[PDB]
This record gives C-alpha cells, sequence and structure tokens, in this order.
C-alpha cells in the first residue's frame, strides 16, 4: 500500500512523477482538495498506506506541509515528506518506495 503526493507546480515534475508511479501501479495527487480526493482513492488501496510526498520548497509550501502532516496524525497515515526539485529524484524516491 503506497501512495504518492506531490506538489510543485512544475511542468516536468509532475508528468514525470505519473509516468513513474504508474508504471510501478502507484497513484499520485497533486495537493489541492485533500480530503475528497486522496480519502477516495487511499482507501481502494487497502491496507495502511504509507504515503510518500514530494514538497517543493515554496512559498505556500509550509502552508501545505503543515496540512499534510496535521491530517497525517489525524488520519493516522504514515507519511514521509521529501522536499525535492529533480525529476530524477522523484522517480527514485517513488520506486524505492514501490517496492513494499
Amino acid at each position: 500500500g503506497l501512495l504518492v503526493l506531490i506538489w510543485s507546480n512544475d511542468k516536468k515534475l509532475i508528468e514525470e512523477a505519473r509516468k513513474m508511479a504508474e508504471k510501478a501501479n502507484l497513484y499520485l495527487l497533486t495537493l489541492e482538495t485533500d480530503d475528497k480526493k486522496i480519502e477516495d482513492i487511499l482507501k481502494s488501496l487497502g491496507p495502511p498506506v504509507k504515503i510518500l510526498v514530494l514538497l517543493e520548497d515554496t512559498k505556500d509550501a509550509d502552508k501545505v506541509k503543515k496540512e499534510i502532516e496535521k491530517k497525517a496524525r489525524k488520519k493516522n497515515l504514515p507519511v514521509r515528506i521529501r522536499k525535492v526539485t529533480s525529476p530524477d529524484e522523484a522517480k527514485r524516491w517513488i520506486k524505492e518506495f514501490s517496492e513494499e
């Protein structure tokens, strides 16, 4: 049970992560609507799902980091956040979590 979340408004980061996660039969979401989209999909995974989050260091990123981790504790879901800007690094972190 591995879920991927990413909030970086880059054209290539988002697109690259989609393909790589899809390759390992994962699901990734951009952070805009959390409660409705994320819970629906994560509930479809089945077992206790571990969430791998990519948060690029942007101005707003601190509020999203806040909301993610607050909801992480609230919804008792294992979440690991990495601040990365790189399509290659993204592909790595995703795939290293895909092998669980």
